[PDB]
């Protein structure tokens, strides 16, 4: 499958430009489903046996990459797919940065199947793998990610999504002297900072969405960090309780139980994972799209569990 890894990163690459052509104009959903159908485009014309098991939501509501959509030519391996063709939607409509085009590929059976709902992170790189338990209280986890990092609790960098439901434990983190860095919007990317070497992040703590995670699981198994995850139902984060309730449902008939930790290998079951990223604007870990004329430019990230060699690639495309 090593022979995909360039297939996949068009697949990116085509997304983030089609999500490109909507940038700054206000419309998350435009955007999005440009993105989408781009991504799905060209999925189809590769040679897997593709399901969509991360994806734009059920059959009912995504007319494209719902969950359990078949993609690709339908030759090769049987493979599960986990698509995010914008990641920063509202970033992308509001012109700003870190928005990117996101695809994880793996082996049948490869990634939790688990429902759109809010799921508790903890993710750390190779130089803290084995020092996390999300069972432990978080003050805990930090002092052990710390020293096996090698560094005062004081230079330790935690980022995290910059929301209400996170004021609490961002104060408790200060108080305790960590660095924290709260991000607007992109838990995926943020993660993947934990294991580049030249982002002062070391860690990512707090609530996103579960796919994500799942996402993040896949790329931080392949770069051999670590991750913990929790599911957790709308109403125990925020007639939330409403909605709450059918994904406990949903997670029953799964079949999973919420507020049980996850380990690394109960969200991302293999090593046998391509990832690839594309940079639609600028953020942490990608360059943004440019355009001059017919010629733009993109920046791509293709991660591939089965080695390191970690590849940025920079295509300039001539339209
Ligand atoms: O905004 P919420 O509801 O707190 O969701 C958090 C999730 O949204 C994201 O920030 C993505 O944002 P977008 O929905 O604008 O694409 C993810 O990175 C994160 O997991």
């Amino acid at each position: 499958r090593r022979e995909l890894a360039i297939e996949f990163s068009r697949v990116t690459e085509s997304a983030a430009l089609a999500g490109y052509k909507w940038l700054g104009r206000g419309d998350k959903n435009t955007a999005d489903g440009a993105a989408v159908n781009a991504m799905r485009i060209m999925l189809n014309q590769v040679n897997i046996d593709g399901t969509i098991v991360i994806g734009e939501g059920e059959i009912a509501e995504a007319p494209m990459l719902y969950i359990g959509e078949k993609v690709g030519t339908g030759r090769g391996d049987a493979v599960d797919i986990a698509v995010d063709p914008i990641e920063g939607t509202r970033m992308t409509a509001m012109g700003q940065a870190n928005a990117l085009a996101v695809l994880a590929v793996g082996d049948k059976g490869c990634f939790l199947n688990a429902p759109d709902m809010y799921m508790e992170k903890l993710i750390v790189g190779p130089g803290a793998k084995g020092t996390i338990d999300l069972n432990l209280p978080l003050a805990d986890n930090l002092r052990n990610v710390a020293a096996a990092l090698g560094k005062p609790l004081s230079e330790l960098t935690v980022t995290i999504l910059a929301k209400p439901r996170h004021d609490a434990v961002i104060a408790e983190m200060q108080q305790l002297g960590v660095r924290v860095f709260a991000i607007p919007d992109g838990d995926v990317a943020a993660s993947i900072l934990t294991c580049m070497p030249d982002s002062e992040v070391d860690v990512l703590y707090g609530i996103g969405g579960a796919p994500e995670g799942v996402v993040s699981a896949a790329v931080i198994r392949a770069l051999d960090g670590d991750m913990n995850g929790r599911l957790l139902a709308r109403h125990d984060v925020k007639e939330n309780r409403r909605i709450g309730e059918q994904e406990l449902a949903r997670c029953k008939a799964m079949g999973i139980e919420a507020g049980k930790v996850l380990r690394l290998g109960d969200m991302a079951r293999s090593d046998n994972v391509i990832f690839s990223a594309t940079g639609i604007t600028k953020g942490d870990l990608l360059e943004g799209i440019s355009r001059k004329g017919n010629i733009a430019t993109t920046e791509t990230l293709l991660i591939r569990g089965k080695s390191r060699t970690i590849r940025r690639i920079q295509s300039i495309h001539y339209l």
